[PDB]
């Protein structure tokens, strides 16, 4: 009855959304009174006709971030690394070099003086990026300069890793979401569950999934379910009893750190006041500050994570489109998963549309 009303609201802006946009498939995961309720649509597959299911695994894209931005804030509150700390004391490799004095802070919230959005063709492996790194130099000013980067919160994830003496895809499959409760979340799909993982499909209609490369377990590499991030929502507004620490780790993700433009960049999420306007998030959710080096303020002190924001990050891949928006003060939250790379105006315009008017 509850799961009805909200239904109606969903369907009423999905499924004019998928034939607009001619979406295969969408899951809709929404949080609400903090319960959770999973809305599926359409096709994992065109070809065989394999509806989407409660089990159907969709691209993260950039949302797989939040859960590096998360294993290193989890690093912190445990004392194995802090965000003052600089490469060079992890990758000594470094040590002497620009880049090896750039602080963790500014690798997970896109502010290290100037890095490329992807990682370059000619880095085939993590020592032609240490090479990189040692020839790197910054080209605007770290802490006041965002540039959102794969690379830099990748590298955030490298030496989170380090620190904790483990390679970073165990330490998320085997620690992070089993600690975090997530059974259908994979940087690596086991053969038993290739079945479940959904077809993507380009702008063209022609079908694809991702390749990994280098730093895309740390930056795009995370499939997983609407029930799966519904959950991750649940978490990430202080509605699960989980241990302290990993509890203290997820919220402090939400610390905002710069402002740049209309937003606040925390470690990955990237947070509004709420109530919010659709413009507001339109602006801040712009190719423009994708794309292009930004000015940043660092808030001093940093800002202590807030009930009463609007935190959500976009995330693509050639076959996928994805969005998490949710509003801790309200227990509300939506993951959008969708098997094609659809506009993010709409990802956000619809997303505004539902927590709108569930919102009352």
């Amino acid at each position: 009855a509850t799961q009805d009303g909200i239904q109606r609201t969903v369907d009423a802006a999905i499924r004019p959304l998928m034939a607009k946009d001619g979406i295969h498939g969408m899951a809709v995961g929404i949080v609400a009174g903090g319960k959770a309720y999973v809305y599926n649509y359409g096709v994992a597959s065109a070809e065989t006709g394999k509806p989407v299911t409660r089990d159907t695994l969709f691209e993260l894209g950039s949302i797989s971030k939040t859960f590096t931005a998360t294993l290193a804030s989890y690093a912190q509150v445990s004392g194995n690394l802090s965000l003052s700390d600089t490469t060079g004391k992890y990758l000594p490799v470094l040590q002497g070099s620009q880049f090896g004095n750039v602080k963790l802070i500014n690798l997970g919230t896109h502010t290290p003086g100037g890095l490329p959005l992807q990682v370059p063709d000619e880095i085939h492996d993590n020592d032609e990026l240490m090479q990189y790194f040692k020839a790197w130099r910054p080209s605007c000013v770290p802490g006041a300069c965002r540039t959102y980067t794969n690379p830099g919160i990748g590298t955030l994830g490298l030496i989170t890793a380090k620190s904790m003496g483990e390679d970073f895809t165990p330490l998320m499959e085997q620690r992070m979401f089993p600690a975090l409760g997530l059974k259908n979340s994979y940087i690596d799909v086991p053969e038993a569950r290739i079945p479940d993982y959904a077809q993507g499909y380009k702008k063209d209609g022609a079908p694809i999934r991702m390749a990994p490369g280098v730093l895309s377990a740390e930056a795009y590499g995370v499939k997983s379910t609407a029930a799966d991030m519904t959950r991750f929502m649940q978490a990430n507004m202080n509605l699960l009893p989980l241990d302290a620490k990993l509890q203290r780790a997820i919220m402090q993700t939400h610390t905002g750190y710069f402002k740049a433009g209309v937003l606040t960049q925390d470690l990955i999420w990237e947070q509004y006041a709420y109530p919010v306007a659709l413009k507001t998030l339109l602006a801040g959710n712009s190719s423009a500050m994708a794309l292009k080096a930004t000015p940043a303020v660092e808030i001093k002190p940093p800002l202590a994570p807030r009930q009463d924001v609007w935190i959500n990050k976009t995330g693509s891949t050639n076959g996928f489109g994805a969005y998490v928006a949710f509003v801790p003060e309200k227990q509300l939250g939506i993951v959008m998963l969708a098997n094609k790379n659809f506009p993010n105006d709409e990802r956000v315009s619809v997303a505004y549309k539902i927590l709108t008017a569930l919102a009352g």
